[PDB]
């Protein structure tokens, strides 16, 4: 529920490395 700090449009979220993940272009975890 709380922003990576990351967006997705095109790229991946890399900070799926800390658990985010692409949530409608903006990287997010819980």
């Amino acid at each position: 529920g709380f922003p990576c700090g990351e967006s997705c449009v095109y790229g991946p979220c890399f900070t799926a490395a800390i658990g985010c993940s692409c949530k409608s272009k903006v990287c997010y975890k819980n």
